[PDB]
């Protein structure tokens, strides 16, 4: 059933464009590009509280649905963006222009972001 827990990070596209955009220039990414990490969310209402590792680095996310909240990169950088949620657990937050789509189904995550001109959707799966 969705609404928090671990999933884990397998993939994602544009983990270069993303960066690249950012700030991280993609051979500085292509030493380190597909890094697996661990996802923990807390769904409590409103409130989403999402763990997420990052090699040795575990970077959190935790927000609520209809406000400016600090986004923690997994590169680093933490961002203000205003992210809704539906309740089955579907987080949308806008920045500028920054579309990200996090998507709850089966226990299986989708997360969709835009980013700059660059599309990244990532697959996480529950432990």
């Amino acid at each position: 059933m969705n609404f928090s827990g671990k999933y884990q990070v397998q993939s994602q596209e544009n983990f270069e464009p993303f960066m690249k955009a950012m700030g991280l220039p993609e051979d500085l990414i292509q030493k380190g590009k597909d890094i697996k990490g661990v996802s923990e969310i807390v769904h409590e209402g409103k409130k989403v509280k999402l763990t997420i590792t990052y090699g040795s680095k575990v970077i959190h996310n935790e927000f609520t649905l209809g406000e400016e909240c600090e986004l923690e990169t997994m590169t680093g950088e933490k961002v203000k963006a205003v992210v809704k949620m539906e309740g089955d657990n579907k987080m949308v937050t806008t920045f500028k222009g920054i579309k990200s789509v996090t998507e709850f189904n089966g226990d299986t995550i989708t997360n969709t972001m835009t980013l700059g001109d660059i599309v990244y959707k990532r697959v996480s799966k529950r432990i």
